[PDB]
């Protein structure tokens, strides 16, 4: 199962478009990174696959481009999740987008 | 079930040392026997406190847990204390640690 032990970035501005490095175990050439957001009641209101640099990435490191957030006009920071998926998925990780 | 419990959000990140307020966890693979455990660790990562939190089983869903935040171990602190909590199904399938802060009174 993919495992995320740490991440070098916890937040960024809403545009995204910066690199995040994930350190962990059992990543492969086919690993995907997917960002999601739910409401408190569990309804999924966002999903966006993130671009992975498959040439730099290795079984214990993924090099990920943080996606543009769903709404670039937020006024307060928004908490989201991401997963590594080999549906074989990791625990959810935490990330925050901040307004411009 | 087979897949580990997962915590995607929490509606509360901190509270006073008194505890007692409800926290709602949103996630995956919760069951009627899911437990929530609050913990505290030293700087080198060893656990020095553990306290199970009461789950309101009459509100539980596979993707929501309704949790009574425990009182903190020492209500006489003068600075905030960072703690963790996790969801556990059975004896060993646990979520990764979540973060929580208790504030002094």
């Amino acid at each position: 199962l993919p495992m995320v032990e740490r991440q070098d970035t916890d937040s960024c501005l809403v545009y995204g478009g910066q690199q995040m490095i994930l350190t962990g175990q059992n990543f492969t050439s086919e690993s995907k990174v997917v960002f999601t957001e739910k409401t408190t009641d569990g309804q999924q209101i966002w999903e966006m696959e993130a671009t992975v640099d498959k040439d730099k990435s290795q079984p214990n490191m993924l090099f990920v481009e943080i996606p543009e957030y769903r709404n670039k006009h937020i006024r307060t920071p928004v908490k989201v999740n991401f997963y590594v998926i080999n549906r074989k998925r990791s625990q959810p990780q935490h990330f925050t987008y901040h307004p411009v």
